[PDB]
Parts: C-alpha cells; structure tokens; sequence
C-alpha cells in the first residue's frame, strides 16, 4: 500500500466500482481526494465497497466528499434519511424560535453526517451560508434564511451536529451567492455591491464559521466588480487578502469545477489565486491531461488542511451508533421535517 | 423606418437606454427580438422609453421578452406587483384544492402580463412546466408541483391569465428539466415512456391549448438521443413537431464558434437562437450571417406579439377588478 502525500486535485469516478484505469489514475501523486455523485450510488453496500476500495489504494487515504445539503441537493437517496431543505430550519426559526431551530439543525447535521460516515465518506459539502435575498433561484431554498444572524447561528448548530457524526463543515459560496440572480445554468453573474455592504451581511456567517472551526470553503462563481474584476474563485483579493489575511481562515479553499484555454492553465490560475485544491469533475480526460507532467505547487499547509477533513469516527463505531434508539429517533425526526 | 423581416436571433442590451452601437446592432437583419434583464431596468417610465426606442428602429417591430416567472425569477421589481414563486400555487393546490389554486394562477398570470404589457413588453418566458421531482436546484421553487396533473392544470390557468394581459406563453424546459440534478451538462437516464407518463404531459397539453413557444432543456436523455434536447432533431422534429404537433417557436439554449453552435441549433429544429450577455458573439454571429430558410418564422414571431394596445392596458389597470387582482397577488408574495 504505497505511502503518497495527498495531492492538490480532487477528481471523481464514473460509476459504481473502480475500473483499473481509475485505480491507476487515483494513484497519481497529483490526486488527494474524490467527490462522489448520484451516478456512483446504487445502494449502501455497494457504496461501502466503493469507498473501501478507494481508501485501500494509498495512504494517507484519499479524502472522499459528497454534496449532501438537504432538499434538492442530496446525492444518495435510497437507504438514507431524506433531508429537509435548509430553509425549513429558517422557517422553524421564524415560527418556533431560535432555540427550537438550533436543536433541529443539530439533529439534521447529526443524521446527515452519521449516515454518510457509515459508508466511508469523510465530508459533506455543507452548509450553504448564502443569504436569501430573494434574488437567486439556484440557491433558493438551499439558504437557511434572509438574516445573517439566523444563517450564522443555524449554520453553527448544524456544524456541531455534523461533528457528532464525524464530519467537519464546508461553507458555500464565499463570499456570498445570495444577492445575484441565477436561473440560467452556467452564466457568470455580477454582484455590484460594495465590500462594506457584504461585510455588513453576506460575509458575516463566513467570518463566524471560520472562527468556529469550519474546515473548508467553496467560492462563488460570481464577480464582485467593486472588489475585483475576477470571479471570487480566481481572485487573490478575495482569497488571500480577504479570506486568509483579513478573516484569518486557515482551512481548505476549494476551486470551482474547472471543467478550453487548457486545464493546466485553469488549474495554475486557481492555485495562484489562493485555492489549495482544484476540483475536476465529470472529465477524467482532463484529469489525465492535468496530471501528466504536473508539478505539485509548494503548499506546506496542504497536508494538514486535508487531514483536518478526515472523518473522526471509525466504521464499526458508526454502525454501532446507528443501531441506538437515540440515533433512530433523530432519523425519524429529520425524516419528518422532510415530509 | 426600415422594413426588415424579423431575423432568427434574439439578442439583448447593456443598460437602461440604447447606445448608438446597439441601435446599429439591432438593425441587423439577423436579429428579430430582444430579451431584457434586471440591468435594463431603472423604473417604469425609463422602461417604456427603452421599449419604445427598440420598437422604433424597424418594422415589424422587434419582439421584446423578459423572464417574469415569479419569486426569485422576476427581473423588474420597483413599480411592479411582487410575484409569488410558482410553487406557492402548488402549495395552494395541496392545501385549499385545485379550484382555489387555478383561480389564484389565473390572477397571477393576469397581473404578471398586464403590468409588463403596459411597459411595451410582448412576452414573459413563462411558465415553467418542469416537475418538482426534488432533484434540481436550478429549477427549485420555479416548478409548480411534483404532480404532472397539477402542473398542467396550474400552467393552463396561468396561461389564460397571461392571455387576458395580452401575452402568449412559453413552456420551459422541454422535454422536462425536473428530474436531473442541477446545482455542466446533466444526464436524465429515463426512458421515453417514463417521460410520456409524467414530464412530457404538461407540454402536450399546453401545446394543444395554444402555447406560443418552448425553451429546451440543456439536458441529455441518452435513451432517446445522445445530444442535448436543444440540439436534437429527435427531440425537436420527431417528438415535439411530428408526434406532439407543436407549431410555435422553438427557442435555442443560450448559446453562450458561435456560428457553428447556431448552425447546429437551427439544423436541430430551433426557430430562434438566444445569445445573451455577449454582444461580441452577436456581432461575430451576424457578420456574414446567412438567414436559414424558414417560411414559418414570420408567423411564429408574429403570434407572440402583444395583443393589447396601450390604451386598452391603461383602461384595464384602472378597473377595480384588476386593482383587486394586484392586491391578491401581492398577498401571495408576502
Ligand atoms: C433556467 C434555465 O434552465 N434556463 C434558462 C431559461 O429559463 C431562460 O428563459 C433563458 C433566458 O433568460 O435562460 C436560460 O438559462
Ligand atoms: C450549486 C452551486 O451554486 N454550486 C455548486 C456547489 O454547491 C457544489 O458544492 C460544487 C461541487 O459539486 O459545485 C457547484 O456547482
């Protein structure tokens, strides 16, 4: 079992089980993790086999992630508790108050994370910290609430739930996707507001989550012209000056999905902007192209940043906890929010 | 005022008033219409000036469209009734029943269309007919409901409301965007029979009842064709034209080289290609552009022209009936 540091590329895979070509690809030192999608999911037992064989390839084991937010963003359905959209938690906030909402958020986080942890997943890319300004359809009900205080507090409660289930958090989409309009899949929207306007609202949940141990951030594919002419995920100003320096964030900055102008070049500008890890999804050809003759950028923090995201619960421990009545009750409560 | 047939390209504009460059661009015979966005909107009086100067450039007047669906898809806010998201109507269906929901949909359509008609807009690109399978974030609350019958009936009711306000309808996104995940080119692995049993039904029914246009999904349905619907002869000619009998406009995807992308769109069966936020690509496309032979184009554009005159709209907006509709719709949105 070769010992290779985790590389700065997060790749993905085609279907339910690794092919031999995929095995060879995932051994490449450029690769440090894998993101899974619905096409990689048949059922829980197949998923476990898949994650196990991914992990067996090398050490430190490749980090495995998935998008389980809730509602219309939940890759794995059959055999999982159906998760509510995050705005359901903000509705509980408005109706039954903060305390009831935080409690509910904690249970959602716990169920979400624990069920995934049982299958060998390290991390879900959640929570969304975007504010519901009533402008952005693609975010829509994925946002907790309009109000930055409600968003921050529900997110922090969800984060504690996730940690019970073995997982860290990944805030999306820095520095805030809520204000732009977005309803035409694959446009690159413009947020004309000033930095002060963002500091007063959209940035606050990111600051607070950062302070409280958030492991990673996904950037918005959005241009904020008053701050920089470049989209946030390719902006030194956003990523180094604001997120690293001003906010003090020490975790992973993921790139957007880079999938021409060329993949090598697109990765280069991402790393140069301040991303730790680049995502290359649905395009194993571009991963092959990128990794061939790839020089790993010097990043002394990478190994620790990946390692902070490793699942904290052992597989047997998780199967045990899922048999408990306490956890089964949490499951039923969360299921109820989703119906 | 030059007389030029409406071309097969729908373009757009930068800001609140036409620049001289834009005027010259919109005179190109390749162009037949314009889509507006929030960046084009300051207030109602500015919008009226904008639409008037667009219309003054040529005859038949360039068709002007906008995305007023409701909720988080409503370009023009100030001075307009705030529209509810379409899933609000489906929640009324579930809670108060079909009859209350249809009535509410009719009123939403009427208010939506009438207020835009007063500003010189021809058409809103609505309704979304995608089913809420709970899978697709980019559709999200833009879908009426999970159930094809609820979607069809709420859409028909909205359509009647739109027609009262002077407008035709445009169903989106053919043959159904609801099942894929979308948060890239998504893949819907289902069979044609599965789609006929659900996602396609609202499109068939709307087509039968006079829908003017369709927008295709940027989605591949491999069991039917390896190409995305908007570039598929099978989806657009064989299924939509031949099998369903649809005679209206088929718009393309936002195509944002461009010449080749447009060519394959027209060849697949689109009448009109959309090129948004990229006047450079419109300039590139129109330069040396040959207009494809389409004897139906002129009538297809003309069917979408607003059916209410300016005076008629002002009259209806003063009525108590319309003002009440406005307040009812405002109440769904709050
Ligand atoms: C949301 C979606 O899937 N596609 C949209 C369509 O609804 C819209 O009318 C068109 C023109 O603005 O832009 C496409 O991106
Ligand atoms: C939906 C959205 O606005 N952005 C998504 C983000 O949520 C997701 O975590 C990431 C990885 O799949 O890809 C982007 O396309």
């Amino acid at each position: 079992v070769p010992h290779i540091p985790r590389g700065p590329v997060m790749a993905d895979i085609a279907a339910f089980r690794l092919t031999e070509e995929e095995k060879q690809r995932l051994l490449d030192p450029a690769i440090g993790g894998i993101i899974l999608f619905r096409r990689n999911f048949q059922n829980i037992e197949q998923l476990k086999t898949l994650t196990a064989e991914i992990k067996a390839l090398r050490t430190p084991e490749l980090i495995i992630a998935v998008d389980h937010e809730g509602g219309r963003v939940q890759r794995f359905i059959e055999g999982f508790t159906r998760l509510p959209a995050m705005n359901v938690l903000g509705q509980i906030w408005d109706k039954d108050g903060a305390s009831a909402a935080e409690t509910a958020a904690g249970q959602v986080g716990r169920v979400l994370a624990t069920e995934l942890s049982a299958c060998g997943i390290d991390l879900s890319f959640t929570p969304v910290l975007d504010l519901d300004w009533g402008n952005c359809a693609v975010i829509g009900n994925r946002s907790f609430h309009r109000n930055p205080e409600a968003v921050a507090r529900l997110a922090l409660a969800l984060q504690k739930g996730l940690a019970k289930g073995g997982m860290k958090s990944c805030g999306k989409h820095f520095p805030g996707h809520g204000f732009v309009e977005g309803d035409s899949h694959l446009v690159l929207p413009e947020d004309g507001r000033s930095l002060d306007e963002l500091e007063a609202a959209d940035l606050a949940p990111f600051r607070i989550m950062s302070r409280e141990g958030m492991a990673a951030v996904m950037p918005a594919h959005v241009v904020y012209p008053q701050v920089d002419t470049k989209p946030a995920g390719f902006s030194e100003i956003w990523l180094k000056q604001i997120l690293r320096r001003d906010i003090g964030f020490k975790g992973v900055i993921f790139s957007d999905d880079l999938t021409a102008g060329g993949i090598k070049e697109r990765a280069r500008i991402s790393f140069e902007a301040g991303c730790d890890i680049v995502l290359v999804c649905n395009r194993p050809d571009l991963v092959d192209e990128l990794r061939d003759g790839f020089t790993i950028p010097d990043n002394q923090d990478l190994a620790g940043r990946w390692q902070y995201m490793e699942n904290s619960l052992g597989h047997e421990a998780v199967q045990a906890v899922m048999q408990t009545m306490g956890f089964q009750a949490a499951q039923a409560f969360v299921a109820g929010l989703a119906s």
